């Protein structure tokens, strides 16, 4: 069985989305530079350590899906300068997203999260994303273009023994799910900064951590059309932080109005025919 | 040809959604009381008068669909006490919406707008709503439950001669649109406070104003699943106004996290497993 296609972020940029469209998955080598990975890790480190279990009793929106050996930290903009500046303005991410979502219109971040898997974390069951937040997605026609995609960025090494992600190639086009098995999977072996890109229909899972010593970390960036509601809110992010961002980054975090691809688009999150950014007089690129 | 079913808001409450489900439209008699209509009208009056044309050059999100003899005013919460208190907490609206959207989960306001049609306003072309903002909706399977519904509330009399809404009964189930004609329509004749309820698949249009003297006004409330992005933003609504609302009204305006109907729902607009309202310490029902 054939492996996940590997593509250069520098050279093969126009080939990335067509590849995912065909196979359901692609590995983007050096999606983030090692410098960006280093700064991202440093900035999120303490927030990963203080994060409780996903289904902690203190939470009013507990995650009952993820294992107790998973830690997930979202709403990264206020935590990480590298995220809000480098990741949110990634030329590669934006080319892929505009290739992917042009049929629908504008796109934004549905969730940007760091996930850290403790030693001996078991494999996740094979799944498609979005089913515990957006039931609407299951009612889309089979040939509907993907309404969200997920960049699974390695922040530490992904190996077969430490739980590298499994994917079933071609499974984004499957309607009958009788042949879903771990026998049908291939692995996303990745160095830090490489990204596995999948769609919301790609059948995949986190792998089993089998060493008992290694901690695997990733940055998962679910990008989706602006017509779908994000899993996370940036409503509580301080205005100085928001005003430090580019207009594009502001749009990605829901601090701007949005547009569909309809020829006479009437817009999303508008205020009596005017945008959020015009109405609130929202500055951009103001240093902290 | 049969007329639009007419139902009591007081007596026939459980019958309303089943009726719309079957026929694509229903008239809810006295959906709003005359007192609520009176206060709503008084409060929005000046904002309708100052509103420019829908496609005004001053706007960065112009509406190129609506006629120059239409005035549309949305983001009503800061304008109208009657809207934000009485309309947003309507027992009838909430029963219908929970009946309609239980398969998907939470719902909210996609747009609440007052529309005023000037004398001699021409008929709109026959259409389905949501096509100039949510291209995603066209990619839903034919049997997918409606993801949004529209309450067209009469704020002045709707008559045949002054442009009462046209609907094609049963058209919410149509896939082939070859028989779409004004010959297939019936009218929503309504007194102020009556509401025409349709789905996002019901083929309908505003009627022709033929008197040359009468100004027709309506309150259009598009309610939709919380998984779809609103056409309008309440991000710029002052915090004192938001904190005056009920928790339910806050949720409807995007000032709360949201839930899907998935058995192990992980939530929408959450902040590291906690809700917007918990994180921002958002008060509710604090008088101005
Ligand atoms: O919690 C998340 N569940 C997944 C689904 C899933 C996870 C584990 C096992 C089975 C299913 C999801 O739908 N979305 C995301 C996306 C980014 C990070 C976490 C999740
Ligand atoms: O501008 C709006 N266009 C309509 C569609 C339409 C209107 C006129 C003529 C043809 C199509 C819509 O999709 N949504 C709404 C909903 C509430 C108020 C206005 C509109
Ligand atoms: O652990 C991984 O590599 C995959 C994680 C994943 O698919 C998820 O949490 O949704
Ligand atoms: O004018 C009416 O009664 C219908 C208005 C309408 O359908 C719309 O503007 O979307
Ligand atoms: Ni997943
Ligand atoms: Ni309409």
């Amino acid at each position: 069985k054939s492996q996940i296609p590997r593509l250069s972020a520098i050279n093969d940029l126009h080939k990335i989305w067509p590849t995912v469209e065909e196979h359901g998955a692609a590995i983007i080598e050096s999606f983030l530079s090692l410098d960006i990975v280093r700064r991202l890790n440093e900035e999120v480190d303490p927030f990963v350590k203080i994060e409780p279990i996903p289904a902690a009793k203190t939470k009013d929106h507990p995650n009952h899906i993820l294992s107790t050996t998973t830690r997930l930290v979202n709403v990264l903009a206020p935590i990480s300068k590298a995220y809000r500046e480098d990741v949110l303005n990634s030329k590669v991410l934006h080319r892929i997203c505009s290739d992917a979502f042009h049929v629908y219109g504008d796109y934004w971040v549905l969730m940007g999260a760091v996930m850290e898997l403790a030693p001996s974390n078991p494999a996740q069951p094979l799944h498609r994303d979005m089913r515990f937040s957006h039931p609407i997605v299951e009612y889309l026609k089979p040939d509907a273009p993907a309404t969200s995609i997920n960049f699974l960025v390695a922040l530490s090494p992904f190996t077969a023994e430490n739980g590298a992600t499994h994917v079933i190639l071609g499974s984004h086009k499957w309607q009958n799910l009788s042949n879903v098995s771990m026998d049908a999977t291939v692995r996303a072996l990745m160095n830090p900064g490489d990204a596995l890109l999948i769609t919301d229909s790609t059948i995949h899972c986190g792998g089993a951590e089998t060493t008992g010593t290694e901690t695997r970390r990733l940055l998962t960036i679910t990008m989706g059309i602006s017509q779908l509601t994000p899993l996370e809110s940036n409503l509580a992010v301080p205005r100085p932080v928001i005003e430090s961002l580019t207009p594009l980054a502001q749009r990605l975090l829901g601090w701007a109005s949005q547009r569909s691809a309809a020829p006479r688009d009437i817009g999303l999150l508008t205020i009596r025919g005017n945008s959020i950014e015009k109405t609130m007089n929202l500055k951009a690129e103001q240093p902290l």
